[PDB]
């Protein structure tokens, strides 16, 4: 197969997994914990204590409301998404996959930001977050893919000739 | 004139008018102050006295991102979407104004939201600086309110205009 055929096919697995990232785990900070299984809040309680995460346990105001927007916005376009880069050749897909791109880029700048720059001591985050560098690195390695994935698919859809 | 061109004169000055308020007044939480003149400093801090506003006075860091991103992007971006839509007929713009008005779109629903419902009391990290009253909330969200609605009007008119 092509190189194009194959980010078609990574841009879909990319869509079609995010669809339980954000239900079963991003949107734990926005909807209540009743709602989640004692198996799920507490597998998220284990991503918060080992990588040292500020923003998931108490999300501040500005952190809420991306994760709103991935709830009204971004998890309906992620099976719609998925099925135009599954079956191929839709070319309906591209001013609503640059929309989300964009969207999902600048929600991560702030957050890759943060981690990498904030002071997160004993702060407003009360000694949550990394203190040193390498933990740092350690949660932004878990951010960084949702800002290259798509600022790879803001790029293909701006060229790609087989969308237009 | 019609409809259309006359939206396109409205976004002319839109993007116009942004220049010397991006420069002379949003840069001051990112650039050094002594790049300002001592009158420009007093007009900000006039501003931010009477406002209330707690992120141009000093800027956290996802809020400071999104500075850096108005330099770097959007400054830039001012100059040639004010000539196209003066000129008229610069298709070449669609996919430029899209991108510009979902990332100026993405940088407010966490400004909007942080103006409207976080706590900027002595008993905050803001340290008493900032709104108190649901009037001083929306006195300054009147501010920031016309930067998400233009570019809204902008994201709805690129797409689905056929001149475009
Ligand atoms: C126990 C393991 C599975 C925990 C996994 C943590 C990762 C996968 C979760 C925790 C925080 C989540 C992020 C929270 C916020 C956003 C911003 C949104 O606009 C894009 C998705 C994105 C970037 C989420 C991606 C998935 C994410 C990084
Ligand atoms: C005296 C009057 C005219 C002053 C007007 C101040 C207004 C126009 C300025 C002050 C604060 C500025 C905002 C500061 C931060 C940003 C975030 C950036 O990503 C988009 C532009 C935006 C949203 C600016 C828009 C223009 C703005 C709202
Ligand atoms: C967004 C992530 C960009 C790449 C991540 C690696 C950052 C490398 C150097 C930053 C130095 C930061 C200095 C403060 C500690």
């Amino acid at each position: 197969l092509g190189a194009r055929r194959g980010l078609e096919w990574f841009l879909g697995f990319y869509f079609l997994s995010h669809i339980p990232i954000t239900l079963l785990m991003d949107l734990q900070g926005v909807l209540p914990r009743d709602l989640y299984p004692v198996e799920l809040r507490n597998l998220q309680q284990w991503y918060i204590e080992e990588f040292k995460d500020p923003l998931l346990q108490t999300p501040p105001a500005w952190f809420k409301s991306f994760l709103f927007c991935e709830l009204v916005f971004q998890l309906p376009f992620f099976p719609i998404a998925a099925y135009a880069f599954f079956k191929g050749g839709c070319k309906w897909i591209r001013t609503p996959a640059i929309i989300y791109s964009v969207h999902t880029m600048t929600t991560l700048i702030p957050i890759l930001s943060t981690l990498l720059l904030d002071d997160f001591s004993k702060s407003h985050f009360r000694g949550q977050g990394p203190k040193t560098f390498q933990e740092r690195l350690f949660l932004i390695s878990v951010y960084i893919p949702y800002f290259l994935i798509p600022l790879i698919l803001l790029l293909f859809m701006v060229r790609n000739p087989y969308y237009k």
